[PDB]
């Protein structure tokens, strides 16, 4: 058993609050806030060894990130911003810091009850989506 065994799964986006003011703040346009806010993804959170991968998939964007806890990557997001992610694990929490054009969001995801609940902050503004079991 280790690190993430209860994030690993197939989970299913069931709410959302303050999702089109968080993808405001970071800077998204007007058309892909409006698709984008309409999708219902499914986020696929897989372990094999040290590398930790979580796809998100949906009618908007399939996206696809592999990672080891602490190394710096390069990710495209999927509303096409080019960043340097690195993800922690603080707490039971992954942490995940986005950095481009001198600018930073945060990303945690945690476990609360059956749920996997996602906090996404960009300066004063959060945004949280609550996932579930598939
Ligand atoms: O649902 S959560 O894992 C999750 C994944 C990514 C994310 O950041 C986005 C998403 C869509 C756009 Cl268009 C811009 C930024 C926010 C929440």
């Amino acid at each position: 058993s280790h690190m993430c065994d209860a994030f690993v799964g197939t989970w299913k986006l069931v709410s959302s609050e303050n999702f089109d003011d968080y993808m405001k703040e970071v800077g998204v346009g007007f058309a892909t806030r409006k698709v984008a806010g309409m999708a219902k993804p499914n986020m696929i959170i897989s372990v094999n060894g040290d590398v930790i991968t979580i796809k998100s998939e949906s009618t908007f964007k399939n996206t696809e990130i592999s990672f080891i806890l602490g190394q710096e990557f390069d990710e495209v997001t999927a509303d096409d911003r080019k960043v340097k992610s690195t993800i922690t694990l603080d707490g039971g929490v992954l942490v995940h810091v986005q950095k481009w054009d001198g600018k930073s969001t945060t990303i945690k995801r945690k476990r609360e009850d059956d749920k996997l609940v996602v906090e996404c902050v960009m300066k004063g503004v959060t945004s949280t989506r609550v996932y579930e079991r598939a």
